[PDB]
């Protein structure tokens, strides 16, 4: 009997996943996990109790982005764990295909909190290894089922992009990606592409977005925007085929936006 529920802030959320909880814990019907350190807990009232403790109120780590009350901290798994690993614990719950959940030491990880008067609540994280000979620059990325679907997916793949540009590289999620990471890294491809050619190279579109030329080439083929020619892809648009698609259904909901000014990071 596994974890099937858990309650952490002020949300019940139901799992989706097996997640590795050691068997004491998952045998429970709910777990309790403090928003904070994330640490789980089998009854309420060491919830309760951990609440009026805990003197944490924001994830560790230094905040390397906040604009307003967005907030990134960036963790790394060599120097925290602990809190790293009941991430990927709670990551799985949500994740079919995570599979790596307590040897974190390889990875850094992006925290996205949204603030009030209370602390730095969690949305959603996305993990990326230290050194990616196959040059991806996000491992796992998960949104919580109540944040889902309302623009907090999309800015972790933009800041994962910028991170990739601050690193003069292009990089590209691994695979496989959930249905709705399926969905959410076209719509962003898409929405970057088009917004840039209506303002190129299928190189140059890569090195101003970071995006792989894979990526690229893939999106410009569903939107039907790229001729062969000799072995080549070639992108073939005229600048009025690129505003009809952008004035379309899913590019009219206004994104969080990642200001580059308000991000203080630097690559190693
Ligand atoms: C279990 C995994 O959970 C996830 C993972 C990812 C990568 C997500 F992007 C989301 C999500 O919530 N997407 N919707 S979105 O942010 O509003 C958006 C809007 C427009 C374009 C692209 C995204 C959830
Ligand atoms: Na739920
Ligand atoms: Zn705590």
């Amino acid at each position: 009997k596994y974890v099937d529920k858990i309650h952490i802030g002020n949300y019940e959320i139901d799992a989706w996943y097996f997640s590795p909880f050691p068997e004491d814990y998952g045998k429970q019907p709910k777990l309790w996990l403090c928003e904070y350190c994330l640490k789980y807990m089998k009854y309420e009232k060491s919830y309760r109790f951990h609440l009026g403790q805990c003197q944490w109120r924001q994830p560790p780590g230094k905040e390397i982005y906040r604009k307003s009350n967005i907030s990134v901290h960036e963790v790394d798994g060599k120097d925290h764990k602990i809190y790293c690993q009941n991430l990927c614990l709670l990551a799985k719950l949500f994740l079919d295909h995570k599979t790596l959940y307590f040897d974190v030491e390889p990875f850094v990880f992006y925290i996205l909190t949204e603030v009030d008067r209370q602390g730095a609540h969690i949305v959603g994280y996305f993990s990326k290894e230290k050194e990616s000979p196959d040059g991806n620059n996000v491992s796992c990325i998960m949104i919580l089922p109540p944040y889902q679907r309302r623009g907090y997916g999309r800015f972790l793949i933009a800041f994962s992009y910028e991170l990739s540009k601050l690193e003069s590289t292009v990089g590209s999620p691994e695979k496989p990606l959930s249905d709705l990471g399926k969905l959410s890294y076209r719509s962003y491809w898409s929405s970057v592409l088009l917004e840039n050619l209506r303002d190129l190279s299928i190189k140059d579109l890569s090195q101003m977005t970071s995006i792989t030329q894979n990526d690229i080439i893939s999106t410009l083929q569903s939107l039907n925007m790229v001729k062969y020619w000799k072995g080549q892809h070639v992108i073939c648009v005229t600048p009025k085929l690129v505003e009809e698609h952008l004035k379309s259904a899913q590019y009219k909901k206004p994104p969080i936006t990642v200001d580059s000014v308000c991000l203080k990071w630097a690559p190693p």
